[PDB]
């Protein structure tokens, strides 16, 4: 069937949307090119539409029969929770979209009369009407790029209404945070954190007698996935033990929201029907990393490529496997696509075989290495700079909600460009405003979080370890992209911002405390005359758990 049908509406903002850097004092410190810097509006959802409305194709075989039952029979042993009311509120963000009848985020998480009374009614609905299609909002994503050698159209989000939103978590929540585990064990990359992935692409790569891997980028996989997807998706599901509520709950949202919907823009006027996945929904991320992982597994036995290991992280997948040789692997990997390209799962760019893991990208981010005070080698994640330092940029002209930047120096800790630019700019410019004091949320995962900047020492080391804050020689790979990278964004060079740290290191050891302590392993890199940087008693103590247990983007999610 059509992923998507077109009424006519356009799809529309709800206030003005802005697309331009701002020309500011401050931002213009990050980087120059500002007229390079862009953030999508809907102005460019025509394009996208037409991107992703196609008719899709889709042909199961065997394989994908055999290993769904495979993957059932591990979802058969969890037994996941319903949520009360309260439990669900507590999560709901509070930037979070309002609802169009009468409460907010705000209300929601207060446990306002008003707010869980329509909350309860819905449930209710939910329970008795197990056919009504619920309606759903859409809108043009607004998110912030570089220019290309044109410019990316935004991206649609689909989202229902904040009373669906919290009952979807009632029903749902406990199941996609623990089932992803349970049924793709290692598989899972929302289970790690950077260094724990960064450690799970290493030992994979090494544990091959002669290593071959790849990244399958789906074209547009929301689109892609059909209605027999997120039927089977949901059987998954319903292998779990469920108490009656929720088991209907479920039964209810797979037909009525799931599966597809009709679409309402900002206006309120009717746009069209889905007949995909919607991307601002809970079931979303641990969805699109079931339907994935299924389809892949499946096109490796068709494919015949040996000893296949998946990383999937929602629709972004790699596989790392025994190779076969360069002409077999080449084979190989056609035969893959074209089963996924059955599978209703198409190619956007054409997967390459690589054979060198420093230069497999998966989920924009790859694996590289550098070196400790000692000396030994280290593996860590990195990325390409470009857009964080210009969402960097972004964020600092005009006041966002999340904060990108935070949410990359707390990923990319250990990275070259993150030390170097961001933990600079940003602790420079707090340091100016006096805010290293106040919270600011961001998001890992997908999910929002509240770090206060004076934190960072300490998660750092836990997530990744003294090294971060020592690590050097960096792999010429990874030098050569920095480089060519600030160049372009017309970002001030190594020197300058040495000579800018340097001397907020010192602005920050002068006020101490915490504040020393950011100082003196943050900016370490700075300063000649080295300072011992030893186990921070903070760090030892800090429950980061649950920072990477599960994917929630587009889930609306906020972890307390
Ligand atoms: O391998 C390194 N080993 C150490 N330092 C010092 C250093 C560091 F260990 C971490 C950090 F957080 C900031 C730093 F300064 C480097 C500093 C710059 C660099 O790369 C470049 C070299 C010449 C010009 C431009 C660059 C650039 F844009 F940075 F990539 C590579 C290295
Ligand atoms: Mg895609
Ligand atoms: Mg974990």
């Amino acid at each position: 069937s059509m992923s998507y049908t077109w009424t006519g509406a356009l799809i529309t903002p709800c206030a003005a949307e802005e697309s331009k850097l701002p020309i500011n004092p401050l931002s213009n410190s990050l980087l120059r090119h500002h007229n390079m810097v862009y953030a999508t509006t809907s102005r460019s959802a025509s394009l996208r539409q037409k991107k992703v409305t196609f008719d899709r194709l889709q042909v199961l075989d065997d394989h994908y029969r055999d290993v769904l039952k495979e993957m059932k029979a591990k979802a058969s042993t969890v037994k996941a929770k319903l949520l009360s009311i309260e439990e669900a509120c507590k999560l709901t963000p509070p930037h979070s979209a309002k609802s169009k009848f009468g409460y907010g985020a705000k209300d929601v998480r207060n446990l306002s009369s008003r707010a869980v009374n329509h909350i309860r009614s819905v449930w209710e609905d939910l329970l008795e009407d197990t056919e009504t299609p619920i309606d759903t909002t859409i809108m043009a994503k607004s998110e912030v790029f570089c220019v290309q050698p044109g410019r990316k159209p935004a991206r649609l989000i689909v989202f229902p209404d904040l009373g669906v939103r919290v009952c979807e978590k009632m029903a749902l929540y406990d199941v996609v945070s623990t089932l992803p585990q349970a049924v793709m064990g290692s598989s899972y990359g929302f289970q790690y954190s950077p260094k724990q992935r960064v450690e799970f692409l290493v030992n994979t790569w090494k544990s091959k007698k002669c290593p071959m891997g790849f990244s399958y980028d789906t074209r547009c996989f929301d689109s892609t996935v059909t209605e027999s997807d997120i039927r089977v998706e949901e059987s998954i599901y319903q292998c779990c033990d469920l108490a009656p509520e929720a088991r209907q709950a479920i039964r209810s949202l797979t037909e009525r929201l799931y599966i597809g919907g009709p679409l309402t823009n900002s206006k309120g006027q009717n746009c069209g029907y889905r007949r995909c996945r919607a991307s601002g929904v809970l079931t979303t991320s641990c969805g699109n990393t079931l339907t994935c992982y299924l389809k892949a597994t499946a096109a490796c036995r068709a494919a015949k490529l040996q000893d296949c290991t998946m990383l999937v992280n929602g629709d972004d997948l790699v596989v790392i496997c025994e190779s076969a040789g360069t002409q077999e692997d080449a084979a190989a990997l056609r035969a893959f696509t074209e089963a996924m390209t059955r599978y209703s799962a198409p190619p956007g760019d054409p997967p390459q075989p690589e054979y060198d893991l420093e230069l497999i990208t998966s989920c924009s981010s790859n694996v590289s290495v550098a070196h400790d005070a000692s000396g030994k080698r280290v593996y860590y994640l990195t990325r390409d700079p470009t857009t964080p330092l210009a969402r960097a940029a972004w964020e600092t002209a005009r006041h966002t909600p999340i904060n990108s930047w935070l949410g990359n120096i707390i990923m990319y800790a250990p990275t070259l460009w993150a030390r170097m630019i961001l933990m600079t700019h940003f602790f420079s410019i707090l340091l100016a405003q006096e805010q290293l004091e106040k919270a600011l949320d961001c998001q890992i995962y997908g999910a929002c979080y509240s770090i206060e900047p004076l934190d960072l020492p300490q998660i750092i080391e836990r997530l990744h370890g003294l090294s971060a804050f020592t690590l050097h020689s960096y792999s010429p790979g990874e030098i050569n992209r920095v480089a060519s990278c600030l160049r372009k964004l017309g970002v001030p060079p190594l020197r300058t911002w040495r000579h800018r740290a340097r001397s907020v290191r010192a602005k920050l050891l002068s006020q101490g405390g915490r504040a020393a302590t950011c100082g003196r392993y943050l900016f370490n890199w700075a300063v000649r005359t080295k300072l011992k940087l030893t186990p921070i008693p903070a760090a030892s103590q800090l429950d980061l758990s649950g920072w990477f247990v599960a994917g929630y983007s587009g889930g609306d999610i906020y972890h307390s």
